[PDB]
Parts: C-alpha cells; structure tokens; sequence
DNA sequence: GGGGGAAGGATTA
DNA sequence: GAATCCTTCCCCC
C-alpha cells in the first residue's frame, strides 16, 4: 500500500489571504468571537507570521493581543472555508477513487493503484500540489509512505508547503527515534502515561508487559502502538461518514433555570436539523458545558427515527436529568444527533 | 462466555 | 466550529 496524505497550510488563514491578498506577509488570525464580552474567544488558527511569536490555534484571543496587538484579527467564517474545502476534496478524487477525507483540511489518498515506488509517488505529490495551487492559489503539504499513520507524520515533519516520503527504511529508523508524542492520536493525557512507563518511542511499547500497557492507557491505544512499533499498521483508506451531527451554544449568561435555557436548546435542535440534511437520525444527546467548563451528557436511542417535534419534547427530558443529576450552572447547552438510518 | 446494544465519560486535532 | 473513542452495564442464548 502506498498511501499519500494532503494537509492544507493553515487553511482558514491562507484562505482568508486568498480572498484579501494584501494580507500576505502581514499576521494573521482567525477567531473565534465568544459573544461574551469585548474579545472574548479563542483563536481558531493563524499564518506562520503570527505563529513566529507565539500566537497559535487554542489561545484566547485577549492572549494573542497581548502578543501581537496589531496583526489582522479576522472572524472565522466557517461556510467560506468549507466551500473551498469541498473544491479542493474534488480535485483530490480526480487522483485516486480511494479517499479518506479525515477533516476540512485533511485527506488520505491510497494511491497504490497509480504508482509504482515512491518516485513515481513523490511526482504525483508534485502534481497534486500544483493542481490545487493553480485552481485555488492555496499550498498543501504531501506526505507519503506506506499508511496512513507515516505519510501523516511525514507531512507533520515537512510542512508548511513542503512534501515529503518515509520510505520503509525510515520508517523502521522512526519506529525507533520518532518522540512517541508526535504519533498521530496521542495526545497529552497518553504522552503522560507513557513518559511514566519509560516509553518515548514506539519500540519501547515492545519490551513491556502488554496488560501493564492496556492497564495505563486502554487496550485500544496499546494495540494500535504496538502495532505501529511492529510495522504491521496497515490500515486502509475508507470513506468517512459522518456519524453524529450537532451544535452547542454558548448561553449569554450560565443559568440552572429551565425556561431561561430552552431557547438555546431549541437554537441548537433548528440549527442541528439543518445539518443533519436528509439524514434521519434514532438518537439524541443533549450535551451541557457547565461552568467549570466540564462536559455532562444525557442521551436516549430510540427504535425509530427522530421527528422534529419528538427532538423537542426529548431534549428537555435529557435537560431536566441533567439539571437533576448535576448540581452546576450551565455556560454552553447543545444537542447531538447520532445512529443515522 | 460472548454477541449485541445502550449510555456516559474520556480523549483527541 | 465539533466528533469519535472507549469502558461499563446488561439482556439473552
Ligand atoms: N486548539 C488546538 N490545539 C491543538 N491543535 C489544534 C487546535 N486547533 C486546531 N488544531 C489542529 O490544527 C489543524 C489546523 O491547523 P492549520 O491547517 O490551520 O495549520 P497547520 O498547523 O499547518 O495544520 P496542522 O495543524 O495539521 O499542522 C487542525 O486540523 C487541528
Ligand atoms: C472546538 C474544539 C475543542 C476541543 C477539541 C479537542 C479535540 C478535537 C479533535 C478533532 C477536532 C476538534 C474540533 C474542535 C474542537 C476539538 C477537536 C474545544 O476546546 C472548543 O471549546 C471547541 O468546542
Ligand atoms: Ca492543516
Ligand atoms: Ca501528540
């Protein structure tokens, strides 16, 4: 298998330069505006000029004014973005009929059908590049080996704008020198464990008591490293389908009383059902962000398909245990859709 | 024992 | 901007 990964350079940013071309050069970041205060919110991304100086996804946007009081500070538009996205997907599939489009930004290609070695690969990789850089103006990093896990690290190690191949002798050299942390799903709760067991590459996760490992992180994580360090990760590019469809809103003020969240709740269920477009879907949650910012859930499956009104009338039970079972106030209210028919 | 499915919390880019 | 993952609980053959 030959798998070839595509990752747009800070995407929303490069669009918005796109759309406004004097903003190249110049810093710019794309937010997230709350509607709590004056700038309150959290920068969603920005260009490599503003993430020269610490300005980064994930900051509070009073953080990044801190920083670079003067960079162009623009409100995301979301709708923007994935037109664009959708455009660039499409020159994708015109490549390979084996895609996985893992995000707004990012896609797997298996292009084992279309190349022959990792030469042929990389020049398909050029191609790639210029196609979307001449029909969009926007630049993408490839990277390619043989999964999906190595050809995303390979565009980890080679963007912004670059392009790069981990052949199997590299891989087997990473397997024993790549920091464990920068390995695709593992975030920092499983970076820590395994700092703690003394594993900082994969090849650690072969010299350990198995059930000691599935014991600190779970058998899922363990079998996916162990299999990573084993070079027998090969799994295949699948189409993705959305499985679970929702919004939460943030409320103008966090509140216990019922009738004061219904209309975010029911926000949430109009915007959420438009989303959903055509799908039916047998189950419902209703996701409340408290106001220490923690994540209480309740959900019921039905046997049948959920109606409109039916999402109404349920979400407020689901509302209701949880300001039964949970004593805080609530900050953001949402709804999720899921089990599609 | 384990296939199967529902539910809630954990974790991730 | 949200979505999937993972672990536990339980019906039932
Ligand atoms: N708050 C965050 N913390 C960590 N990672 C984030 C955060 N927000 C977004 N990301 C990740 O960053 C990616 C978007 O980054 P962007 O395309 O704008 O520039 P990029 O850094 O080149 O992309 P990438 O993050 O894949 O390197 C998302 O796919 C994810
Ligand atoms: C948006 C937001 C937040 C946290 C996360 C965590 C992990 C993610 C993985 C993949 C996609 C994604 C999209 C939006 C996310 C993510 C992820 C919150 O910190 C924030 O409040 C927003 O909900
Ligand atoms: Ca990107
Ligand atoms: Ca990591």
């Amino acid at each position: 298998m030959i798998v070839l990964f595509v990752d747009f350079d800070y995407f929303y940013a490069q669009v918005e330069e796109v759309l406004n071309p004097s903003l190249k050069g110049k810093p710019v970041v794309v937010c997230v505006f709350s509607g709590r205060f004056e700038d309150s919110g959290a920068v969603a991304t920005a260009n490599y000029e503003a993430r020269k100086f610490g300005v980064k996804a994930g900051i509070p946007i009073v953080e990044a004014k801190k920083i670079l009081p003067n960079a162009v500070y623009l409100p995301m538009r979301k709708e923007v973005y994935q037109q664009v996205s959708s455009r660039i997907m499409n020159l994708l599939r015109e490549y390979s009929e084996k895609i996985e489009i893992a995000s707004i930004d990012e896609a797997y290609l298996d292009i084992s059908d279309k190349v022959r070695d990792y030469r042929e690969a990389y020049n398909l990789g050029l191609e790639i590049k210029n196609k979307i850089l001449e029909k969009e103006k926007i630049t993408v990093t490839v990277g390619i080996s043989k999964n999906k896990v190595f050809a995303k690290i390979a565009a980890d190690m080679a963007k912004p704008n670059g392009i790069k191949v981990i052949d199997d002798e590299e891989v087997k050299r990473l397997i024993r020198e790549l920091d464990i942390a920068d390995v695709p799903g593992i975030g920092n709760i499983t970076a820590e464990k395994l700092k703690k067991l003394g594993i900082n590459k994969l090849v650690d996760t072969l010299s350990i008591e198995f059930d000691k490992l599935k014991g600190m992180i779970g058998e899922a994580k363990a079998k996916y490293l162990i299999s990573l360090a084993r070079d027998e990760y090969n799994e295949p590019i699948r189409t993705r389908v959305r499985k679970s469809i929702g919004r939460i809103v943030t409320m103008k003020r966090n509140s216990r009383n019922l009738e004061e969240i219904k209309p975010y709740l029911f926000r949430a269920i109009e915007e959420s059902y438009y989303k959903l477009d055509k799908r039916i879907p047998k189950a419902i949650h209703v996701v409340a962000v408290t106001e220490d910012l923690d994540i209480v859930s309740r959900g019921r499956t039905f046997p049948h398909g959920i109606s409109k009104e039916t999402a109404y009338s349920e979400s407020v039970k689901l509302l209701q245990k949880i300001l039964e079972e949970d004593e805080r106030k609530i900050r953001r209210i949402g709804v999720r859709f899921s089990k599609f028919i």
